[PDB]
């Protein structure tokens, strides 16, 4: 069935290429289609109906974000997939865009419970939030312990292989940075409240991650989920 339907101006704007890296799509221009979503799937429309869709965007998973600041057009919402690509979609109005975001984020919220077997889907995405917050106190402990390891090594190798590992506890604790702003806006989107603050997830970016989305051109949430996501 279809949970939501109205039309979107849309427009791709990054995608994970070969050798997975993140890239600005090229040619990409705003294109309006009557859009639905039936389960975690967008159906794109070139007509207004109620006749087969032009193309569809599997959602599972995905992150959005309101994008207020985009300097030429006002209700813009940024979509962030699992797969290291991100969308820009222009609503109607505010309140279209709060319910585009309140019912992607739903969708997904019920896919991600019914992928754990859970019918209580609030339950679910409160115990994944504590998990993960106890996860990133563990991580972050074993990675200042790596690096006082570290601290007294000069061979070169040894060096390196240490730093690797620092490496992977690093990206592992913004991975579970990502899943907890994930878990938190469909908790959001399902109460009805504030959507959590994207600075604060920003500020757990890596310095080797911000340089990366410094050259990549485009340095947000939507981003760094995407940044994430190339590293699945």
């Amino acid at each position: 069935v279809v949970r939501k339907a109205g039309w979107l101006f849309f427009k791709p704007l990054v995608t994970l290429q070969k050798e997975r890296k993140l890239e600005l799509v090229a040619r990409r221009k705003w294109k309006q289609y009557w859009v639905t979503l039936k389960g975690c799937t967008l159906l794109f429309y070139e007509t207004y109906g109620k006749s087969a869709p032009r193309c569809a965007l599997f959602a599972e998973d995905s992150i959005v974000q309101s994008v207020p600041e985009h300097p030429k057009k006002e209700h813009v919402f940024c979509l962030s997939n699992s797969c290291g690509d991100v969308y820009l979609f222009q609503a109607t109005s505010q309140t279209d865009l709060e319910n585009w975001v309140t019912a992607i984020h739903s969708a997904c919220a019920s896919l991600f419970a019914k992928k754990h077997g859970k019918e209580d889907t609030v339950r679910l995405l409160k115990s994944q939030t504590r998990s993960l917050l106890q996860k990133i106190d563990m991580d972050s402990k074993m990675k200042k312990m790596a690096e006082l390891q570290l601290s007294v090594v000069s061979d070169p190798k040894n060096r390196k292989a240490i730093e690797n590992q620092i490496r992977q506890w690093e990206q592992n604790l913004e991975k579970f940075h990502m899943d907890l702003f994930r878990m938190r806006c469909y908790l959001a989107s399902l109460q009805g409240g504030e959507l959590p603050n994207p600075k604060s997830l920003l500020a757990a970016t890596s310095r080797p991650s911000k340089l990366a989305l410094g050259r990549l051109g485009v340095l947000s949430v939507s981003s760094f989920h995407a940044l994430v996501c190339s590293r699945d």
